[PDB]
């Protein structure tokens, strides 16, 4: 209905090339058919993932010249923290390298062992830390969320009466705390409402459970409230970002993602005694409260892009690209997740691929057969990317068996999304040419990152 | 590919302001309704030159880190000598902060006066230096250059017949030298054949005659033959521009245009002396023989971006953009000059405002349309730029009023020409509703540059 | 030359500014008395840190330029890979953030809990993570580090009867691995000889025993080699740094030292299980095997600074601006550890402030007053940052209680170390009036970061 | 006997190369002896000028990532524009690419055939562009300025009673303007006192003649005024600047020397007329008004180093250095010219060399000496590049027989000065060895840049 053109323009530029079909099948056998492990010389459009893949402004490139590398009391860090504070509202920050790194220093703080902690889906490296630190995992996202077909809003939402029937079950004092996360990325980067976050807060805090935003995508939530929940038409992002929080007892956020930075996250709460205990821990694997294992220059970049995020023309434009390009599958009969989220189409690998079970890793061989086809890299997220579950030892069986096209922000144009869906539409044509996979290595934990397999 | 996708990602971007048509409208009025008061600030896509506007690459903004900023003897200057001796093919290389600095070298070093400069129309600076030395300057492109919508190729081949002519009326030893621009700005951008550049090469040397290449927009001259020029279709860019320049003595170069930088040009030439005598008149305007009025950086950027110039892709899709605009502004009825060129699209505004006189300044209005519509900053190139005949005090009435859509390098997507062309095209739906101007504060000189207007 | 003039130019500047006393005594009160929670604007001359504060080179700012921000398969990974196999000889390069996160990955693949580390001295960081993870730490250098005031050359070496001693009591099998760290910081930052490299190599591989080096000052090492043990004295630094490492199966290295970085680090290793190992958990905690929780710019900022750090002037100058610094403190009879080593001068608090008890902890209140007094921060390396001993609960007492001006690589001038040195000497001329210190905050590892004191 | 450090650190170094002095000696050789044919690489410490040498702070880094680069209405113009009309209060600014283009511009608004332009003493291109317009040069120095030993304060002062007299024999409306320079770089960096620039601008008031300050050091001169003329020890640089132009109708200034940057310069001028006959030509020579042959983002940087050159520590660094330099020498016994610019320190090559008569160019073969011995790069600044007069075809014969240390802006330390001063004082102690040179390759104009010699 409307595609924007781009609002800002083109400062510098990365060159593309595009290697032949047959260096790209050597490539992909070289990389155990597992896309996480190509390289990126040999990728002509890397939709692998919006982490730390964004283009930075020139503001931010300016800050980039401003950095303050001191090892303590960074002139960078007071930037950061005053942004979060002001934008999110959080009383206290602790920077991190990324965001499991907040996510490390948030599960060995918040879990005792045995712990309950429960969420609208989860993103790999969150729930790992999680269970490492002895937490068992409860999905209370609505059923709807996992329903690849439905096109209905708000798909992140948690279901109350889960969140409810976890606490009559098990006792709110056994759930170490809610990790409510915005937008959610399983379910397709789809947004949770103000009310639900509303509605969790109040029920939450009846019973003195904490909540912490996975807040990664955060941004691009406001703006589906912002375009779709009654009420808001007329509230900026940043009131809209603002009131999310306020919900929340703090926070983990790779900046990485909506802080619009190739680098960088945090930690925020509001309770003092959390704060002084994430200090404790910071040292230990990050570095100083004050820089957190990030030069200053990164803080100031990621202060500016978190800033920047903001504007509405911006966030705007992100989301509607990823809709363009899924729009564009749709309209060619190519199976996706709907509605199309904030920051990536979701191709439905299976249906794309009927023909082979989940067991055959569908997903994963999708993901290699589209950069075979096309140059183009894209993630497994299915069967893969869910692990083993720890304590039957046998995969996780996610009914989301998807391989996600992860559009960088300001990266790409519409022309470059075209090509996308071009060369996808043809393999839909022939899609039943898509082989099952097998392990042939399999790390212990995360092991859709670095795993190899061979054809069945 | 009709309109290839861009061969290259968004490294960093450039923050613009989405000013609302509202307030676009109180900054038109504000500039005197003349498009070069704007401040840039307030330019959501400034259409208004593609001098010095382009966009450089990572590899580009590595080299201006690296800059050697030596009085004398600089790394970067060696690296900008080494560069345009390969590519170009010249024995001699001085540097000037851009184009005009070198046409001031050139006219001066090879002009007696009252000889004659002939070449295919002119540019204004050009003229300007080469007339400021006593030439006298003659127009020998051929006929069909000045007919603004007769479709050809190669339009603006010189008409070798009046080189001729000149030859036999006025003695050779009267012509200091022929002025072969690449491309044709005056007509459009249009380009010239290979094969012309070696008949006149032929013609000129069979009597002693010098010819210096005015090369600013050469690469976007050598993308066209290597499109339409028989024989030319396996050759690659570099192999062109290398056997254009075989056939000159010398040439001023803008590498602001088609060295994808935003400063710096340079003079080339073969024969010894005259480079000695360059090298002492450089010191007195420019710089030093080894950096030009440049600093060390820019020699290097310069160096790198006309190495990049010559990526089939990129000069591929930089031609391809600007002809998706003239042919999305064409298919809709707007009057263009034809066939587009390959740095801009000139809008007949003299067509598209026949309800006005050139008295009323339509080209003028049109631009102050456009911006107020659109957000997009346009030339006025008619009888305001044109200037004021001070012998009569009546206007200088140029054939061709146009509005120039110029198109910087690597700056803009397709999505931004949609913004144009959607744009021009809304206006020209109601074109007799566009209302003509007239003075308010016109200055004695450079009337373009600060005349301000108010509606009839 | 005793004092060696800077082996580079001054590229770009950053303003140093001092407040006046009176502020600075307020800023030193607020912060606890602890100058590591000082803020950066506060400081004059920020001798806090040598980690992370080093000035970049035009060539590494270019290759800031060149980031590739891909998420798997950077091509600045794969230079920072091939640079550290050239240089290091090591097989296997694992990515970190900065030291601390290869620290995490290496005692959690290569300890058994109950088992021993043995270490010439330690950093806090590095014995914290061996200790976490279930190892014994065993001090094994000779018996002189110890002894403050005693120069002789090599301090750093391992006593190998120490070590066989620790064999036969202890069994190899309960060894987990031998850190050798060089230089070794607490000593003063004192070399360890090849020729002890080779007897730690030759003894450990016959028990079967491992030996990761700390690498993070090995380039300072490598110039005490050149400059003072016998027939190295004309071998290149890069070749002694070579044969430096062909005695460890591995190293940990923090880049912020003497990779000349602003932040990275990594972890290396000859054997293929490791490897596997330590990728399957890099993503845990830092990102894949190809970032390793650092942008693409930062990996290719350390591999240029690595090689950078091999040329002789510089490293010889790095050393020498230090030895100037304790030269001059010595020479006006300030207590120093001798020999001075190569990153820091460090201050010998004990006779500094022989009126109080190292129970009063002289060297963490010597660096408040030198601050108070002179705009300078320096940190405590004595009774504080040593920590507390988990098993009996009381402070490990070390025998040295220094303070350490710590010197950023390319940072400052010999008129600034004229500077800090009358600010020191003049403090020292009343150091009777310095008081002792109590702790009001004490972290639970790591203390010394973020403590907060009040005096006695 | 204050040399204060640094009022900043190092940011970032610029990579060098050292060349022993065998490789010295091949490379002076493969340079005919004349240093200007050096190239950059093969020096340590380049003193051929603070030309466009100087190093930036990280705040221009900032404005360089800040690039507007806009054909008109540029954000950087607005920026450069609003400072110098701030802080040198002219009302109207023409930018313009270094110094020689604003004096190209200048010369010919402001000079009629056969009028005289009186100055203290000239520079080579600001005179070059005076005489090419038509103008008669007069020299109205006080007579002291060409006595090298003669340590006098305020030593560029014009004569009152030569413009005095200039304006009884000529008259008043045959003089075109006053051209004050500050400082003095022929005299050797000579300052002129506010009394002086007062006292002209009442007698040039009084016959209705213009004075146009050529303002290259105008801060350097600032600082000198406030060092050493009486009233004005409270006022700040920023007041002093503003003071000294209010005593001008205009300025020419190259911004390559005291606003702290790499390229740039402007022209300056009250008059409404003259700054639109200004505006016309710029276009000819340089560019728009709005970018005067500059990149926006070097209107940036130009516009912040100009405000940062008035804090008055970095310029009495800036000064205090030089004269470092020079105490040095003249303790030594080393004739230099006296008192030490604020630029440069001058050997006088005629005493040095007393066993060498003038034309023997004893100053060239010290520079070629000096850079043999230390590999610094000096200028000659003597016979040699005074010229040769043409009418007669002899040498220039200037009583200023001199080698310039010429010394960039923040980019060298007390240790380089060491370097530079022992080398120069070890040749001196044995001077009589230096060799006289002669022509081997001399051109017609600027030999000083070309030329090339031999050991007689
Ligand atoms: C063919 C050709 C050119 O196209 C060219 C640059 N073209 C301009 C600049 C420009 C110049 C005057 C007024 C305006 Br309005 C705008 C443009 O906008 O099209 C030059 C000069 O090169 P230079 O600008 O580097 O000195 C020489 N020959
Ligand atoms: C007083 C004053 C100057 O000193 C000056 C430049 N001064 C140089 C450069 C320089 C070096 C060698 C030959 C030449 Br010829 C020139 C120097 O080394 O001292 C200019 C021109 O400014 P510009 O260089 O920006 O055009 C105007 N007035
Ligand atoms: C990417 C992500 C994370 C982890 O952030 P990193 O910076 O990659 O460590 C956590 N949660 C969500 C929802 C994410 O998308
Ligand atoms: C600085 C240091 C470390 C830790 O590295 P970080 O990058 O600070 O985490 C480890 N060992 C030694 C000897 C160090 O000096
Ligand atoms: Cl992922
Ligand atoms: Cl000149
Ligand atoms: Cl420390
Ligand atoms: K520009
Ligand atoms: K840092
Ligand atoms: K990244
Ligand atoms: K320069």
């Amino acid at each position: 209905m409307n595609y924007p053109a781009e609002p800002f323009r083109i400062k510098s530029v990365e060159t593309v090339s595009m290697i032949p079909r047959d260096e790209r099948l050597k490539k992909m056998q070289e990389a155990g058919y597992n896309t996480f492990l190509l390289n990126s010389k040999d990728i002509y459009i890397d939709l692998l993932t919006d982490s730390g893949t964004n283009a930075m402004s020139d503001k931010q490139w300016a800050g980039m010249m401003m950095g303050d590398e001191a090892y303590a009391g960074s002139e960078n860090f007071y930037h950061l923290e005053r942004t979060v504070q002001e934008l999110f509202g959080f009383k206290h920050i602790v920077p991190t390298h990324q965001g499991r790194g907040a996510e490390n220093l948030l599960s060995q703080l918040a879990i005792k062992p045995g712990q309950y902690v429960a969420g609208n889906m989860y993103f790999t490296t969150t729930r790992y830390h999680q269970e490492k630190n002895g937490a068992v995992f409860v999905d209370i996202v609505r059923d709807e969320a996992h329903d690849a077909g439905l096109n209905i809003a708000f798909k992140g939402d948690i279901d109350l009466k889960k969140l409810q029937k976890l606490i009559d079950e098990k006792g709110a004092e056994n759930i170490a705390y809610i990790c409510l996360a915005v937008t959610v990325n399983l379910a397709g980067g789809q947004p949770v409402s103000m009310a639900n976050m509303r509605a969790v807060r109040e029920l939450t805090a009846a019973h003195g459970i904490k909540v912490f935003y996975d807040a990664t995508r955060c941004v691009e939530n406001a703006y589906f409230i912002k375009e779709q929940e009654q009420g808001f038409e007329n509230k900026s992002i940043a009131e809209i970002v603002h009131e999310m929080f306020s919900y929340a007892d703090g926070c983990t956020m790779s900046g990485k993602k909506d802080c619009l930075v190739n680098i960088g996250g945090f930690l925020c709460m509001n309770d003092d005694e959390m704060f002084s205990s994430a200090k404790e821990l910071v040292v230990v694997y990050e570095g100083m409260p004050s820089y957190g294992g990030l030069a200053g220059r990164d803080m100031e970049a990621m202060a500016i892009g978190l800033r920047e995020a903001m504007q509405y023309e911006y966030i705007e434009h992100r989301v509607k690209q990823v809709r363009y390009l899924g729009d564009k599958l749709k309209a060619a009969g190519v199976p996706i997740v709907e509605p199309v989220g904030g920051h990536a189409v979701f191709l439905d690998a299976r249906r794309f691929c009927e023909h082979l079970t989940q067991d055959e890793f569908p997903a994963q061989s999708l993901a290699a057969s589209i950069y075979v086809e096309t140059g183009v890299r894209s993630a497994e997220r299915g069967i893969i990317s869910a692990g083993r579950n720890n304590v039957t030892g046998e995969h996780h069986r996610p009914k989301l068996e998807t391989v996600r096209l992860t559009i960088p922000r300001r990266v790409y144009t519409y022309a470059h999304m075209d090509v996308v869906a071009d060369g996808i539409i043809k393999l839909y044509q022939h899609k039943e040419d898509i082989r099952g996979l097998k392990f042939i290595y399999e790390p212990k934990q995360l092991r859709f990152f670095t795993a190899r397999f061979d054809y069945i």
